[PDB]
């Protein structure tokens, strides 16, 4: 797949989208600048409206930890919530 | 080196800087969407001021020879021809 292609849903957690995005990152061939320039851009670019207003509230500096834990509380439970 | 540090002169020939942002993007790992992502978006970026306006206008998917028709003679003649 391409990285170009991964985009949070509206519910989607934030966790769940940062971890496919990372996972599609590293299988993307790419320079580590390039990586990091995939990163910077399409990461909040493709968020969802919420997520993508915290991690703006955030700054060019902010970590993917702090991006997490900034968005923890946002979206529904996810594709990889069991409930049966 | 990277495809992300190619940047147009003041007065560099548009054709002069495209030639540049081609090798290096030739050269660089990546996939044909990636590199296709990365002309629609660096190469109008880091284009000179007044080549970057015009290409705005003209917009994404855009030939090169129709880049080049609207750029054409915008700026100085650049460093490809001898003098001396």
């Amino acid at each position: 797949t391409s990285i170009l292609d991964i985009r949070q849903g509206p519910k989607e957690p934030f966790r769940d989208y940062v971890d496919r995005f990372a996972k599609t990152l590293r299988a993307e061939q790419a320079s580590q600048e390039v990586k990091n320039w995939m990163t910077e851009t399409l990461l909040v670019q493709n968020a969802n409206p919420d997520c993508k207003t915290i991690l703006k509230a955030l700054g060019p500096g902010a970590t993917l930890e702090e991006m997490m834990t900034a968005c923890q509380g946002v979206g529904g439970p996810g594709h990889k919530a069991r409930v049966l």
